[PDB]
């Protein structure tokens, strides 16, 4: 059999017919003629003057003859250098009001244009080095910067840009995995790759496919340059309306590749970025050849970005274990820890707090930032590390390979936290369907890929990314999203017990409007909940949980920090509102020898002597770890007024969650596995808070008009403080630093709670998601 007529065909063939299509070359092989008919390479892929109008020669990889046009393979600057027409890049810019695309074409196409490794801050580098590129930004829809996932390596992004869920989620949570089901190793080198076993979710391909919408084959065998995939898309593009995809992938492997080998700032980067913008001139040349220019949505976007890494930034796990020849270590910008055919318990301690500039920290799985949702996956080990920016963890020095100078091979590497700045990297927008010059705050990449179906007309598959909370990249928005339905309405208890009703072993002796900003949150499972108003705070208070779900109260700016009266040490009140058997006791609290208890809403914050009785109720009361109350008391000692200071008072929701089979989703009661000793009083796995004030803050938080400003926090309740290397010394030192590490979004906090927060504002509910999914980061 021939590829004639039949280059990269998008259409399956059987395995007894021969090959043509994108990956045949891929541990495979192809008609015999693919080479020589689809692999042409002859006189490059730039028309020349003296070539405009050359006998045709059909070993040229392009053509410049004028028969070109009606044979569909022109070189993408055949126009330009023999018809007199511009670069696209040298048109000024006409906002696309309305697709301007040839009948038949049912929808805008999409084109994501990928790039590897790709910082946000190289497009500070401008039309000086990208012009194409440039012209996309700022003429099109743009953050300053797209986060990435964790880790923040190629195929765990590339995946979660393709499917909008998270690694645990679709799988690929890394380069390198080891599936202990599979009993099978997955990398990049090799053929596993290609093996459908790995791949979770439903990426975009799939979706389109599914829902009748023809997608171009996104993967290319190695052997295949880039210029013949651009020019394979644009022929694809006019193929006949039954033919034609209606999406399209285009991805390089720069600047990723010059980084790792010269670093992210080396003056070696330059020449990459050249040709990755030349490589967006020939595909937008080719589009306006095409007349498709003003008919097409382009994605600009990176998978991540890039930091100086040297191998001199190596910590080795043999300078804390004396026996390492019984570990596997997934190693560099993170850590993977598991047995080789050994005791976590030991090997955590030995890895914690060790050296004063230690540059990696130990944690099981479960105990990492849920920001980073990265425990509920198998082929994810119990003990990671979270490795410093700039630095390297590795098993033993001879793992590490030198030139015989002492330098190493490498000055870039990624993967670390997508918190860090570094690693951040770029999306674009450029297309009738999102908005002319506009900036959009930075986002998720999880978000993208319910845009891309938005784009496509698709219907996503259910993922992680907020649908409706990037609808303000659009002109048109195909979803409107909706606020969810409350599914459990709460009870309003009056008083109904009396004092002498409740048997506890406890010992003692405008609220809405001002304590709860943003309406009550809704609770969206069904149980048994009351709503319990106080001078100073409101509670959600679950009658399942024997603990508020959620506690609000504001502290304005002038508010006044008070201390407990020595009397009310150990003061617990019962409250009459609510039933001895679904409240807590004091007693399960005496005889645990672990477990003390704190308080949702602080006495220290009490409004008068009078009102800060209230805070004592049983109803308010959390069981809390002594080490963790260190963090807790602080927080709400001396952090809650801090901001209040600052940000023009503060609005703050805190309560528990619980999630101990990490999966970041709240856990029913059966998935509860600790109980306050011989009680049915269960232990949250975290504390949250969500504190919220005005983004103008000339206004006072009770008073906003406009935008919203917001911080959340997901503390891990942990009955020590060793992740906190400094938490010998005063919290001053260490907890805020905590807290920020476990910086979350409001959404996060949804996941986990099952409450939907910010129901009553001023505010468009699409400006709402964006706020719920805003990440505050710090460092
Ligand atoms: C991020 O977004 C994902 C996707 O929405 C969320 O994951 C889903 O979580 C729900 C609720 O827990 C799951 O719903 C259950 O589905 C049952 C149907 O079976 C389907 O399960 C398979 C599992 O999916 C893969 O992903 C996990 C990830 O750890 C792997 O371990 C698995 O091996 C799978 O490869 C599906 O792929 C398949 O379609 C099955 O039909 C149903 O019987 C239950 O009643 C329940 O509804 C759902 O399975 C999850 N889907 C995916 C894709 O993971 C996740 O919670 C979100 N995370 C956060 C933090 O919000
Ligand atoms: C994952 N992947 C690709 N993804 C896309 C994509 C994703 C989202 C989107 F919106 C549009 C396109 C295109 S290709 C992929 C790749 C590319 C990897 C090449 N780069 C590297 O090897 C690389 C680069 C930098 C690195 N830095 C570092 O430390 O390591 C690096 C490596 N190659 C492949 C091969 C196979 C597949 C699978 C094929 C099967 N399908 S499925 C089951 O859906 O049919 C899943 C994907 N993807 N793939
Ligand atoms: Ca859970
Ligand atoms: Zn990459
Ligand atoms: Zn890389």
């Amino acid at each position: 059999g021939s590829c004639k007529g039949r280059c990269f065909e998008l259409q399956e063939v059987g395995p007894p017919d021969c090959r043509c299509d994108n990956l045949c070359k891929s541990y495979s092989s192809c008609c015999h003629d693919f080479d020589e008919l689809c692999l042409k390479t002859a006189r490059g892929w730039e028309c020349t003057k003296d070539r405009c109008g050359e006998v045709r020669n059909e070993e040229n990889a392009c053509h410049c003859s004028e028969d070109c046009l009606s044979r569909g393979d022109c070189c993408t600057n055949y126009q330009v250098v023999c018809k007199g027409e511009s670069h696209w890049v040298d048109d000024d810019c006409e906002e696309i009001k309305v697709p301007e695309c040839p009948a038949g074409f049912v929808r805008p196409p999409l084109i994501i244009f990928s790039v590897d490794g790709f910082r946000a801050s190289y497009m500070k580098k401008g039309s000086k080095v990208m012009p194409n590129i440039e012209k996309l930004r700022s003429c099109g829809t743009h953050a300053p910067y797209m986060r990435p996932v964790y880790p923040t390596k190629t195929f765990p992004n590339l995946y979660t840009l393709a499917t909008g869920l998270y690694p645990e989620s679709h799988g690929i949570v890394g380069n390198s995995m080891y599936d202990p089901v599979f009993d099978a190793s997955f990398h990049l080198r090799g053929r596993e790759k290609f093996n459908h076993r790995w791949w979770g979710g439903q990426p975009l391909w799939i979706t389109a496919t599914k829902q009748g919408v023809r997608a171009g084959t996104f993967f290319w065998s190695v052997s295949i340059p880039h210029e013949r995939r651009i020019l394979t898309i644009l022929q694809w593009l006019s193929l006949p309306d039954n033919e034609r995809p209606s999406v399209y992938a285009f991805y390089s492997e720069q600047p990723d590749f010059s980084g790792h080998k010269y670093g992210p700032f080396g003056p070696e980067m330059t020449n990459p970025l050249r040709e990755i913008d030349k490589t967006v001139g020939q595909l937008m040349d080719g589009l306006k050849q095409l007349r498709l220019h003003r008919c097409v949505n382009v994605i600009f976007v990176g998978d991540h970005g890039m930091e100086d890494v040297t191998c001199d930034r190596t910590e080795f796990l043999s300078n804390y274990l004396t026996n390492v020849d019984d570990i596997t270590l997934v190693p560099g910008t993170l850590g993977r820890i598991r047995a080789k055919s050994y005791d976590p318990k030991t090997i955590i301690a030995a890895l914690t707090c060790k050296k004063p500039d230690q540059h990696f920290k130990p944690y099981m799985k479960q105990h990492l930032p849920k920001r980073l949702h990265y425990a509920n996956n198998r082929r994810i080990e119990d003990i990671h590390l979270l490795v410093d920016r700039r630095w390297h963890v590795a098993r033993k020095p001879l793992d590490v390979y030198k030139k015989p100078s002492g330098k190493c091979f490498f000055q870039g590497d990624h993967g670390f936290d997508n918190k860090v700045n570094s690693m951040q990297t770029v999306f674009v927008g450029y297309g009738p369907t999102f908005k002319y010059r506009t900036k959009v705050p930075p986002f998720e990449n999880i978000e993208l890929y319910n845009v891309m179906c938005d784009l496509l007309g698709l219907k996503p598959a259910p993922n992680n990314g907020t649908h409706g909370s990037l609808n303000h990249l659009l002109r048109t928005n195909t979803f409107r999203p909706t606020m969810p339905d409350e599914v459990s309405r709460p009870n309003y208890p009056g008083i109904m017990y009396l004092q002498s009703e409740f048997d506890l072993g406890c010992t003692c002796d405008s609220t809405k409007e001002r304590h709860l900003l943003y309406g009550r949150p809704a609770v969206l499972y069904r149980t048994s909940y009351d709503i319990l108003y106080h001078t100073d705070f409101e509670s959600g208070y679950s009658e399942i949980f024997l603990m508020p779900l959620w506690t609000s109260y504001t502290i304005s700016k002038q508010a006044e920090v008070s201390s407990i009266p020595e009397h009310l040490t150990n003061c617990v009140r019962p409250d009459v509102r609510v039933s001895p058997g679904f409240s807590q006791n004091c007693l399960a609290y005496k005889n645990d020898k672990q477990m003390s208890y704190g308080f949702l809403f602080p006495p220290y914050l009490s409004s008068s002597p009078e009102a800060k009785y209230d805070a004592f109720l049983v109803t308010n009361m959390v069981p809390m770890y002594p080490a963790f109350k260190r963090v807790w008391a602080y927080f709400q000692r001396v952090l809650v007024k801090k901001y209040a200071s600052e940000r023009n008072g503060v609005n703050v929701i805190s309560g528990p969650i619980f999630d101990y089979n990490y999966d970041g989703l709240r856990d029913t009661e059966d998935e509860i596995k600790q109980y306050v000793e011989g009680s049915s009083i269960p232990v949250p796995t975290h504390y949250y808070s969500i504190i919220t004030s005005c983004l103008d803050f000339t206004q006072p938080a009770d008073k906003c008009d406009g935008p919203l400003s917001v911080s959340s926090f997901i503390l891990p309740h942990r009955p020590d403080n060793d992740e906190s290397c400094n938490s010998s010394e005063d919290e001053s030192k260490w907890v805020e630093e905590l807290m920020k590490m476990h910086t979350a979004r409001v959404r996060d906090i949804e996941h986990l709670t099952g409450l939907d927060f910010y129901r009553k504002t001023s505010r468009s509910y699409s400006e709402i998601l964006t706020l719920k999914t805003y990440l505050h980061t710090y460092e």
